[PDB]
């Protein structure tokens, strides 16, 4: 693998996903989000092919896609989980910081905050606990 | 040189303090706190031989110790980071959770709160900025 | 940064030259060759962006592509250093073996054998020493 | 894993043995050897722990230890493979550089050389083919 892999921020519910591969670079997200984040899916490279991974969690919200430039990365994410209704613990919103702008924040700003500045790597996939939304949240980072 | 390097959470001032060495193996720190975290300390292993690195900091608060036994490593930081006196922003509280003990917290956890749970990884070493406090705080990361 | 490096196979003249970045990818090697290995030349992606490295070495022999198809990548590499002329010691010869084929030989494959088989990684870079020739040849490689 | 593996030289027959583990230090080689390489162990260093691998490979020949000081690392390894009486090809000698000095050779130095060294990294650990011999040889590297 050898990936650093961080991970969970949110809860325990929903059914856990993850990668089946080796990620050098991430391309796209695309992410469905309205009052939470409702589902995620992305796109890598690896030894030159893309790959789809996702999508993992609901068909709720709306869809925003975030397509990387050449040259263009991930520095920092940010979020927030908390409850939503019955589900005790989810992810409530999502930002996305790249060296070129910033995407989102997607959802909504509740709960308990978190943040990922990146000093050193690069930020290659993701990984989760879905169920109708996206209960949990995490990140696979390489050395640079 | 092929470590994950997250960081900075906290503020702008105070002076950068950094590694120089190739760490893979974290083996004691040294924190000095009390209603913020004043200073920190700690040793790591490089080709066998142990080195220390800080301390970065003041000489206020009380001292706490954390010697990490063989087979011991961390899986999760937390912290906070917020006002102190005269100075906007700094690392108010720190959590160090090993698979066999949680040491902490060192500080006062009020204010923004910020969590590093590491899913696959070893976290080898430290870096920040320091004045007469912990003015800001960052970590390494080893893939494992 | 986080790459393993390995060399120098070779003698210790010419000039050396080396890569200015992070490569994540391997995509094109050109190779000029003889009775010896002339020059190298090869593009690398990072951060979704395309580089070239060199053209290290002079404009002898003759020129052979090998373009990486998605999905092909190296598995090994061979070569043989040895006397030419005038220089003391410089790369005879250069295979280069991919999951889908092999390329080469290029040059000539008599003098001392050296060999490089990946179990698990990936070659993303070279180095060497070059003059009017390739004086000394080395690998860069990540972890799979 | 996230360690670069490099191998296999040497034959096809034996039976392959393999590490379970993450090593990041190599502390001792046990190495049995004569007209060819018997048998190898090894201790290497885990999250502060030391673990053994091995014995790999019979009980034939006479046993040399290389303990490495702290601070005392490999940057090259060299080697032989070839024929033995009845066995096609096995390892028949290895030579282990360190910043400090030169271990072996072990065996002798019959057949087809290779030579690993390494500009930039960390050998922490081996693998291979063994039978009552050393039917084949490989290495882990850690980047540095
Ligand atoms: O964000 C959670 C939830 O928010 C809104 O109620 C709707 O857009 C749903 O489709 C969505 O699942
Ligand atoms: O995603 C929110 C919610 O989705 C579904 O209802 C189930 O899988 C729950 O376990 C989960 O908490
Ligand atoms: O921790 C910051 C600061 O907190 C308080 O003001 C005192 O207890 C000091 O000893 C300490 O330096
Ligand atoms: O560490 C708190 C404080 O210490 C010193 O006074 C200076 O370095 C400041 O810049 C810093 O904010
Ligand atoms: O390859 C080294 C050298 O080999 C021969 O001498 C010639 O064919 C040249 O064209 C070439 O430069
Ligand atoms: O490349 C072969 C030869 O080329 C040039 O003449 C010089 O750089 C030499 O040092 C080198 O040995
Ligand atoms: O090295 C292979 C072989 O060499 C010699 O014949 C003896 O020392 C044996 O014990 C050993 O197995
Ligand atoms: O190690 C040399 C030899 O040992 C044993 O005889 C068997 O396991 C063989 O397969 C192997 O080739």
């Amino acid at each position: 693998s050898g990936l650093v892999k961080l991970g969970l921020w949110g809860g325990n519910e929903g059914t856990l996903q993850d990668i089946d591969g080796h990620p050098t670079r991430l391309t796209k997200i695309v992410i469905r989000s309205a009052h939470a984040i409702d589902a995620l899916q992305f796109d890598y490279v690896e030894d030159g092919k893309t790959f789809a991974a996702g999508q993992w969690g609901g068909n709720g919200g709306k869809s925003d896609t975030i397509e990387f430039q050449p040259g263009e990365y991930l520095i920092a994410i940010k979020g927030t989980t908390g409850a939503l209704g019955a589900v005790t613990n989810l992810v409530r919103s999502l930002t996305f910081i790249s060296n070129m702008r910033t995407y989102g924040p997607f959802g909504l700003e509740h709960g308990t905050p978190f943040s990922v500045p990146v000093a050193s790597g690069r930020i290659v996939a993701f990984y989760g606990r879905f169920g109708s939304l996206v209960d949990a949240f995490g990140i696979y980072l390489m050395p640079y």
